[PDB]
């Protein structure tokens, strides 16, 4: 019921494959955003997969809304023993960003942006 860092890395690979076939992407943007840089203006298919690699964790609902409560029990299926304090920290920083967005997409975009603004250390996003 843990992963170790070596499993962490290699699913955000595993991860993205589920998710990326679905969308018109640029590699540019996914290297970018899997070093947690979310500083550019993201496509619609963009944010779009980040919902899509969200769906597949369990964080959001297909509405996009963020479950706080359930993404905090999902985070050992998650993120290794290394990364669980960073995350439960940006969990609740960023658990109410949704809030501010109507839409699917961008309520789970701007979420996982402000996880990667939050983050006190590195952040990798498949």
């Amino acid at each position: 019921s843990h992963m170790t860092m070596e499993q962490f890395l290699t699913s955000l690979d595993m991860i993205r494959s589920g998710c990326a076939p679905k969308f018109k992407l640029k590699t540019e943007d996914l290297d970018r955003l899997r070093v947690g840089d979310f500083n550019f203006p993201p496509s619609q298919d963009l944010m779009c997969y980040t919902k899509c690699v969200s769906l597949m964790a369990g964080t959001v609902n297909k509405k996009g809304e963020f479950n706080a409560p359930k993404a905090l029990a999902q985070l050992p299926h998650l993120v290794p023993p290394e990364m669980m304090e960073m995350s439960r920290k940006s969990v609740e920083a960023c658990r109410d960003t949704h809030k501010q967005f109507k839409e699917s997409c961008e309520r789970v975009y701007q979420t996982a942006k402000c996880f990667s603004e939050n983050a006190d250390g590195q952040f990798m996003w498949p």
